[PDB]
């Protein structure tokens, strides 16, 4: 019954600009994810909402799918935040995941991607190192993706 909160921040850069960055990652990521990895994401669709605070979303991935809702979205300072709050990561002990993404941009017009999870947690708490970083190798390999697509499409997202 103990009710607690588990926060990991990590980061990764990119040559690609922050703007850029944020209206494919970000903002058009229901159209772009499906075309480059049809695996990572088959379908998203919007359950409620307009597309921005309170909007609730399924995503189906080639199987199951998970539930999103939007806390908020900061067009102006590249800052996005959901929670995870339907899906296998979630359990009893787990009962939902916040994550925060912020695009700040670099000294030599590239981004570093700052990205907080917290976990709200019940009861022992017990999360593995090796879950969280096969998370983050899975979710590189397909940011990796992204940039290759965004540098193989030069005309998309300005």
């Amino acid at each position: 019954a103990m009710a607690g909160v588990y926060t990991y921040e990590n980061e990764f850069t990119s040559d690609i600009p922050a703007p850029k960055l944020f209206k494919a990652f970000v903002l058009d990521a229901d159209n772009l994810i499906p075309k480059i990895a049809p695996q990572a994401v088959k379908c998203a669709e919007i359950l409620e909402g307009d597309g921005g605070p309170g909007t609730i979303k399924k995503i189906t991935f080639g199987y199951g799918y998970v539930k999103h809702k939007i806390h908020s979205i900061d067009k102006v300072n590249h800052t996005y935040s959901y929670s995870l709050i339907e899906g296998d990561a979630l359990s009893e002990n787990i009962e939902k995941i916040d994550y925060e993404t912020k695009l700040v941009s670099a000294p030599h017009g590239g981004t570093i991607i700052k990205t907080t999870s917290k976990y709200h947690t019940k009861g022992d708490v017990e999360i593995k190192e090796e879950h969280v970083k096969a998370g983050k190798e899975k979710a590189a390999h397909l940011f990796k993706l992204i940039e290759g697509y965004l540098k193989d499409h030069p005309s998309e997202y300005n």
